[PDB]
């Protein structure tokens, strides 16, 4: 039974890891949509 | 050397955990980056 509360293990951490793999397009989804943001809105103060 | 594997798993059952919970926290403060500047970026376009 010891080895079962192991053995229980590694199956939901494979659904955090991807989980966690998950997050890093949200991660990136951002950055390239703050980079589009700051660059153009400091690209139209500057038009101002 | 169960124990001692076994607790670096348990280990990644909270790392994972919070890891996971380390990056929409931070998406919460990254989507407040957007509509709050978005807001910004139409009045600045408006007086264009």
């Amino acid at each position: 039974k010891l080895q079962a509360q192991k053995s229980d293990l590694e199956s939901q951490l494979m659904d955090t890891q991807e989980r966690l793999q998950q997050e890093e397009d949200n991660r990136n989804q951002m950055f390239q949509q703050k980079k589009k943001l700051e660059q153009e809105v400091g690209g139209l103060k500057k038009d101002i």
